[PDB]
């Protein structure tokens, strides 16, 4: 599970606003945000914590770099929620995969979404779910998710 | 802060005191296991706390939203379910809320509870700003969350520890 030569993964940066909205525009609509508005919400996902009785972030946002050109290849994250079942258990809700076209077919998506597992499980999560097109479904086979149910949505 | 609903039952913010009577219901579920009274007051403690952050300072965004509809009938917790609410960076910082550990005890199946419940989740989403809201369902279910309002949006992976 290593990244190839020359791109690494870290966490979400207060910097990456640029790259991360474009990337995330391949995936679906993000619209107008301010460096304002970024400073916010990075500095939220930096402190939102989950109460663990070891310190939990409850949002996990990655970014893999292609570091030759300091360029976003793809962005993923994992959500943390404490439940009441499985002992108070926690389950991961890894969300907002996009890998940009010129970094497709590498291995990074699969990289990034192994990446991510590993977060949730070295949490202690139970279980980590996602919710993905039908077309996606092999891929995320290929990185050992199985078909659990249906999502389910409705929009305001 | 109660809140009435049809048919003798009202719905309210999960308490330490219904411990017992949520893990039975739960259970109609999943898995709950053993759950110390101290371990529940603390995870009631950090979801009446934990907050998303917005600039509508009048109106605080709970990340949980674990909610009882109760029998007024017996005093008893009739179902539970949960929204949980996340902040993104996709549709302007948009919030999404996830409907999650919807549990339906068995005496009050067929009876619409479990819509009613549902109901009120999507209210509490939107109220909130959510831009949509989300669920995962068995095959089975997914007429009955049609019926709800949903339709079919994706398909559920997971991977288990
Ligand atoms: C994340 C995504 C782009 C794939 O990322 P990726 O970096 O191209 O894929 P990877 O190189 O890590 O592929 C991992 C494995 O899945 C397979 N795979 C990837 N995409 C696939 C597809 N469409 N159909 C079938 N298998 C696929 C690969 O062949 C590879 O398998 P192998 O190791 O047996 O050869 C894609 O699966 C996806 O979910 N796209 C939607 C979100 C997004 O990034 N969108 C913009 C799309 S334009
Ligand atoms: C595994 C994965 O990345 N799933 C994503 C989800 O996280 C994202 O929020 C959504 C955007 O679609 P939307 O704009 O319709 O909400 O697409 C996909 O379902
Ligand atoms: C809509 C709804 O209620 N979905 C629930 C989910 O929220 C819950 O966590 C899970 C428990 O199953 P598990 O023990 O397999 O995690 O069941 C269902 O998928």
């Amino acid at each position: 599970m290593s990244l190839p030569d020359g791109f690494y993964i870290r966490r979400m940066e207060e910097g990456d606003l640029e790259q991360v909205t474009e990337t995330l525009k391949v995936l679906t609509t993000v619209g107008t945000i301010t460096p304002e508005s970024f400073c916010k919400l990075i500095k939220y996902w930096n402190e939102a914590t989950v109460w663990n009785d070891k310190k939990i972030m409850q949002y996990n946002p990655m970014v893999i770099v292609d570091k030759r050109t300091e360029t976003v290849a793809a962005t993923g994250n994992i959500i943390i929620e404490r439940k009441i079942i499985h002992e108070l258990g926690l389950c991961g809700h890894i969300e907002d995969i996009a890998v940009n076209s010129k970094y497709q077919g590498q291995g990074l998506g699969k990289l990034l979404i192994d990446q991510l597992v590993t977060i949730g499980f070295d949490y202690g999560c139970y279980k980590i779910i996602l919710d993905c097109d039908e077309k996606n479904v092999k891929f995320y086979e290929k990185c050992g998710f199985s078909n659990a149910g249906v999502e389910m949505q409705i929009r305001k």
